[PDB]
């Protein structure tokens, strides 16, 4: 059971509530890069860039490969990194290697010494069956003696996106965090990356429109990037409601979006809206311990109430990409997609 | 001294800081009629109309020679119960009778059996010097006998608006009320009641501009009234700043106002925002010893600002209608205005 304490207050009320400390690496990517030692070399089967931000545990987070933000650059560092870890650490077969960028700069987060449950969806966006290699490579045969040399990066995107429990538990808050909660995921497989996204983000049986009333109220950190998505939203087509600070910035911004009353604020509030369809969209972020009680009614409105909701402004941005995409539009066999590949 | 008092709390709390109780006319309309009566009949001198509810006293009260809302039907009565009250009284010379018109209902208010300070404007209004009228009828000088007999319905309108002292004494809350403050009056004179509204107002020194961002923060009481307003300012080409729950039921009705934080909510707030020369008109309504106390910098920010405002939702509209009319536009004589009486 992991935590994230902001302040020293903060803290203390955990430990009574409630040891290994870790800077938190607020706003970075997160990225996890799946690949084979042999002992004399590393095949690097998959780097892959989440959508939700470091913070947001990887299994819960939908992901891309290749990456869809990071620079080759840093990419280049994270490949050099896993190699020095790899025969560092005496890998034989597969590995895992979680890494945070942030202010372009990478820290590890950790490495898992086995296949990582990454390594399906790796395997099926490249073609190479890195648990058939590995195992190959256990058993003594190594990359070079299998012909298995060098990384594979795909001409599509493939997108993986998770499927959580929360409506099997109606009390519980459906809130991503560092701790997996997810059953399951979907591959999503794209021209772009927002028509692998959208298929993804399908595939996850998400209730996301194209058009309606979209619910916007996220926290100070998001308030600045919040302008981005809600225009995004108004060049779609999409209404807008706000509560208070969120509207706020909207308004500062030349966005004014209808105001909408927060449970304690009076009636008619957010719940009620979500209650009464009035939505097709939410996107509600929070940070700190408070923040998110508080706010509970909103997400678990938006789960009961079958409206498509993201809690990070991350997932946010890929949705609004998405709505760009058409998920019926192109369809393509696992066979067709390995022959593409050069 | 006279207060508005809204609960049992309230009463104390006066009593307190601190007799006659009488129960307040809330949404009321509030009417002065001058008039003359020798004995033998009633002249009435005029029905005036005033723009500011009863609650907020007559001598601070705009007001409109003929009235520009009452129904016929209504001013008949008044007219019907002020020589009722003459005759009982048995008024020789002039009189004055104010009114409260409640949902189609007539209320009085006082009756004071002496010359008003309604009679000049009345007496310029309609051509006839009621003051002198009655001293001859004071004298023995039947209204018969001198041949004023008939009650004067001008073909223009005439519109009263007072000054304030406010500017005087800063230390002071700038708003209207049972106890009367202003020092003087102007009398704006129209084809419609907007013109005359607007050269009243204009006559009165107001600031009030035809374009520029408006702020509407308005009472309970006023929520409902306040979208019809809002529109028509917008229909003039201002824009719209909202404090929250004035915001809420804009929205309500399809009309987003940009909202805006109050002192206590934030930076920048309406002080702020005043202070900056953002605003060019605010329409700024309160109830209760608290909202109004609350509120104080509003009005204090906006008079030392020179920014035009209105304490009333009434004379908002008033303000609102004179954007439909040039005070410039057209001017008349005394001497004209008494040719066109028929
Ligand atoms: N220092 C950190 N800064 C930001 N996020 C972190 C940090 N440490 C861990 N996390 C978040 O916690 C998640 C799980 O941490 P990790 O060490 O990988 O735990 P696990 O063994 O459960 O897989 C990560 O996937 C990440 O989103
Ligand atoms: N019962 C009432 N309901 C509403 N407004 C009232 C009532 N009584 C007085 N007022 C308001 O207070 C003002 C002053 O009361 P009034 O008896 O006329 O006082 P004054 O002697 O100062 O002329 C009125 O002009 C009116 O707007
Ligand atoms: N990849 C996690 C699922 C995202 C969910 N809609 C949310 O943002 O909370
Ligand atoms: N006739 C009263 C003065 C009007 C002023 N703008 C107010 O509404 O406070
Ligand atoms: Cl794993
Ligand atoms: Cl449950
Ligand atoms: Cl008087
Ligand atoms: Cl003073
Ligand atoms: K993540
Ligand atoms: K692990
Ligand atoms: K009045
Ligand atoms: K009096
Ligand atoms: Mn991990
Ligand atoms: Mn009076």
């Amino acid at each position: 059971a992991m935590e994230i304490v902001y302040d020293e207050a903060d803290l203390r009320r955990y430990f009574q509530t409630a040891v290994l400390l870790d800077h938190f690496l607020d706003d970075a990517v997160e990225v996890d890069v799946d690949a084979i030692c042999d002992g004399e070399m590393v095949l690097i089967g998959g780097i892959m860039e989440h959508i939700e931000q470091a913070g947001v545990h990887s299994g819960d987070s939908a992901c891309s490969l290749p990456a869809y933000t990071l620079s080759q650059e840093i990419q280049d560092v994270m490949r050099q990194q896993v190699q020095k870890l790899a025969f560092e650490l005496q890998v034989r077969g597969l590995m895992n290697v979680q890494f945070a960028v942030k202010n372009n700069e990478v820290y590890l987060i950790e490495v898992n010494p086995r296949a990582a449950r990454t390594v399906p969806f790796v395997s099926k966006a490249t073609g190479v069956p890195l648990a058939k290699v590995a195992a190959r490579v256990m058993a003594g045969k190594s990359l070079a003696e299998q012909g298995v040399t060098k990384e594979v990066i795909p001409p599509y995107y493939s997108v993986k996106e998770v499927v959580l429990p929360f409506n099997k538990f109606p009390g519980v808050d459906p809130l991503l965090g560092p701790e997996m909660r997810s059953t399951g995921e979907v591959m999503g497989v794209g021209r772009t990356f927002a028509e692998a996204f959208a298929k993804a983000q399908l595939g996850s049986n998400s209730t996301m429109k194209k058009h309606g009333r979209a619910l916007l109220s996220v926290r100070e950190g998001d308030k600045e990037r919040v302008v981005d998505l809600a225009a995004k939203l108004l060049k779609q087509g999409f209404e807008l409601d706000a509560t208070h600070g969120t509207a706020i910035v909207l308004g500062e911004a030349g966005i004014n979006p209808r105001l909408v009353n927060k449970v304690h604020e009076g009636r008619p509030h957010i719940q009620d809206r979500i209650k009464n369809g009035e939505y097709t969209y939410i996107i509600n972020t929070t940070s700190g311990r408070r923040a998110i009680e508080d706010s509970r009614v909103i997400r678990r409105s938006a789960l009961q109430y079958k409206v498509h909701y993201d809690t990070t402004l991350n997932g946010g941005f890929a949705t609004a990409m998405a709505l760009n995409a058409d998920a019926t539009e192109k369809v393509i066999s696992v066979q067709e997609m390995h022959a593409q590949i050069k």
